[PDB]
């Protein structure tokens, strides 16, 4: 799918008003996630909702990732109450921006 | 309130991202909103539809890259001929953030 993921590189660039860093992880990443997610879709496979998501979050952001943690752990030994995995992500992108 | 513990939880933010954070800006407000909703669904127990969750959360606070991610999907879409599923459109999202930055 070559002309295929050309223009979806477009579509980034000019929505984005950047060019890619063709060198970068973030970028062979995304290139790889794309390729993967066209077999899912051509197999009409379904998406894993969760514990995929942190995997992710914990590899692009391991500073906002392990921070939320910290707060959790914190959050665990005050509030005492079990912390439910979503949370982490939450606070990871949240936590991104700052 | 959860006075300290907020105090503390900033603090924590602060030292990991070796930073100050402004106290009177819109990003010290934004933080601790968020943060007190996390407390409270931990104190009250309550679950989130996390799928449902995240797009929201990523409309709201990653716009440009959620309604990038929503235009990519369409073109897999229309390209291959096949339905594609919401859970998609949050996961590319995701991979673009750290793209736009």
């Amino acid at each position: 799918h070559s002309q295929l993921m050309a223009q979806l590189v477009e579509v980034i660039e000019d929505s984005f008003q950047m060019k890619v860093n063709k060198e970068s992880v973030n970028y062979l990443r995304l290139i790889r996630h794309i390729r993967f997610t066209i077999e899912r879709i051509k197999k009409e496979e379904p998406t894993k909702e969760p514990e995929k998501l942190m995997l992710l979050l914990k590899n692009e952001y391991p500073l906002c990732y392990n921070t939320a943690w910290k707060l959790i752990k914190i959050l665990q030994q005050t509030l005492k109450k079990p912390v439910h995995e979503a949370e982490a992500v939450y606070l990871t992108l949240h936590l991104i921006p700052i």
